[PDB]
DNA sequence: GACCACGGCGCG
DNA sequence: CGCGCCGTGGTC
């Protein structure tokens, strides 16, 4: 709160103002610093940027990303946001955080610098006495912020011409399905309009309405509703296909090419470190954590993501990590034994109900393995397996019969969650879940599903994060790059010659990130594009 | 032009 | 379960 001349003393909190949220696209409008309750404002932000040794303050990573964009090696350090997020993962934004801990998120650089100063004091003290949250802050989050800033700055290479040609071809098939749909409907309408489609399917045609939408009570035309009506009329199959194509064209095929950065010639996403309730990362502007892969047209989209000339992509995927985290968290002997014997759990579980061994269909034990994690209901299983309701309800009983200890863990977690109001990851990351004692059943049980899923999902996020932190330094040694993280997968790019060495290494670092009662298995692939590298 | 709620859907 | 983005339909 004192007007001192730039530059600031070593180790001062910074407050910057950008023209827009994306650091890679943003103009730097103002720069300021605060140390010993004193504020300095820079005459010219870009020039003044070279003064700093490290970025400490609210949203440090963003300022570090922009610095790297300008060739400056300014690493991010302390960020009160990371502290607030560890106290309570509902602390996602500075607007929300400042308000909560005695400040006001402004649009001026100095006020932000001072907000960053006092907000760090208040929070760091709240953290003293929290051994395990401090270990996460120091050993995972703070260091991770730096790794992410390097991924954001690097970006990934995109095959623009390929997507541009794929757009024209996908456009022709869309015009095709549209013409057929119109015909089967006797007239044209906006097929992208959910409301107009509803009137056509259920009112003009005679089709039966299966379900209603949550907020407004309209008759749903969701995929789930259509797949059910799949044989009740030919038009719905043409519509499911039209949905797929228009979803992928408007979300990926069309907007991605226009997002290539001029200076880099690559595609840059943002890795949000303070966004989720479980401790996962999120990706935005654009979201690269949800690039299509499950359909044939999706796979054609992944081919667009390529390695620079002379480089290769290295794709590393943890196999069934959440399941293994569950085996470790619960202590289930039969579950542990599966991963211990190094035998395929899905076949293995499809032999606790059928065999054993290989002798119920694969995705039958698979859909349920994925389902126990979310608290999936019997009815939800029926639809996802095209199976009678009572066959789904029984498929779920043979599970808790085979692996009893998971049920005991679910119960234990809920009980303790009710007692102290939060649940924890293996490392102590917590999420406050208050509705565990709500008096409305639907509300209480929803809270319960968020509650016991979190320690699992959040522990896998912790394992992946720590793995990124340990892998980054080793990669920089071999002149390799970290490009993307997709929750339980990493994409790196490496020089053609070192590629295989980078793949063997990264695998070991990820597999030994943190030994559990069960081994961690990683699948690696190398290739000229994301689809090649995967598999 | 910005922003919003909604339904709907892509990924893990 | 956990995210982020799309078009539609709409306000300011
Ligand atoms: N495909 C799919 N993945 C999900 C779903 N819900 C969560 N996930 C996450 C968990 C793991 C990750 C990838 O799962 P995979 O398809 O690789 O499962 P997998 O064990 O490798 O199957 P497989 O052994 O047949 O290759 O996606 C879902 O509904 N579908
Ligand atoms: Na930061």
């Amino acid at each position: 709160l004192e007007e001192a001349p730039w530059p600031p003393p070593e180790g001062a909190f910074v407050g910057f103002v950008l023209s827009r949220k994306e650091p890679m696209w943003a103009d730097l409008l103002a720069l300021a610093a605060a140390r010993g309750g004193r504020v300095h404002r820079a005459p010219e932000p870009y020039k003044a940027l070279r003064d700093l040794k490290e970025a400490r303050g609210l949203l440090a990573k963003d300022l570090s990303v922009l610095a790297l964009r300008e060739g400056l090696g300014l690493p991010p350090g302390d960020d009160p946001m990371l502290l607030a997020y560890l106290l309570d993962p509902s602390n996602t934004t500075p607007e929300g955080v400042a308000r909560r801990y005695g400040g006001e998120w402004t649009e001026e650089a100095g006020e932000r610098a001072a907000l960053s100063e006092r907000l760090f004091a208040n929070l760091w003290g709240r953290l003293e006495g929290e051994e395990r949250l401090l270990w996460l802050y120091r050993e995972v989050e703070r260091p991770l912020s730096a790794v992410l800033a390097h991924m954001e700055a690097t970006g990934v290479r995109l095959d623009v011409a390929y997507l541009r040609a794929l757009s024209l071809e996908v456009a022709e098939e869309i015009a095709r399905l549209e013409a057929e749909v119109f015909r089967l409907a006797g007239h044209p309408f906006n097929l992208n309009s959910r409301d107009q489609l509803e009137r056509v399917l259920f009112d003009e045609l005679g089709l039966p309405a299966i379900g209603k939408t949550e907020k407004t009570g309209k008759r749903s035309t969701s995929a789930a509703v259509l797949e059910a009506l799949r044989e009740a009329h030919p038009i719905v199959e043409k519509i499911l296909q039209y949905r797929e194509l228009t979803k992928l064209k408007s979300t990926y095929i069309d907007p991605l090419p226009d997002l290539i950065h001029p200076r880099t010639g690559r595609l840059h996403t943002r890795f949000n470190q303070t966004a989720t309730a479980t401790g996962r990362l999120s990706s935005s502007d654009p979201n690269l954590q949800n690039i299509p892969v499950r359909t044939p047209l999706g796979q054609r989209i992944r081919r667009a993501f390529i390695a620079e000339e002379g480089w290769l992509l290295v794709a590393l995927d943890y196999s069934q990590i959440e399941l293994r985290v569950l085996a470790h968290l619960s202590g289930d002997e039969n579950l542990i034994r599966v991963f211990q014997e190094g035998r395929d759990i899905h076949t293995e579980t499809a032999s606790w109900m059928f065999g054993v061994p290989r002798e119920l269909m694969r995705r039958a034990a698979k859909t349920i393995n994925f389902g126990v994690l979310y608290g999936m209901s019997a009815h939800r299983l029926s639809q996802e397996l095209a199976i009678p309701y009572e066959e789904a309800q029984a498929f779920i009983e043979r599970y808790f019969q085979s692996f009893p200890k998971v049920r005991a863990w679910i119960e234990k977690t809920l009980e303790e969650g009710r007692r102290r109001g939060y649940v924890e990851t293996l490392f102590g990351r917590r999420r406050y879940v208050p509705d565990l004692e709500a008096r409305v059943k639907s509300v209480r049980e929803a809270a319960e599903r968020m509650a016991f899923n979190m320690p699992v999902q959040g522990t896998a996020a912790d394992l992946m994060k720590l793995a990124m932190v340990k892998l980054f330094p080793r990669l920089e040694e071999m002149g390799a790059r970290m490009l993307l993280q997709v929750h339980d997968e990493l994409v790196l790019e490496a020089p053609k010659e070192r590629a295989e060495a980078v793949a063997r290494l990264a695998k070991e670092v990820m597999e030994g990130v943190y030994p559990l009662a069960v081994p961690l298995e990683v699948e690696v692939g190398i290739g000229e594009d994301w689809l090649s590298a995967k598999e």
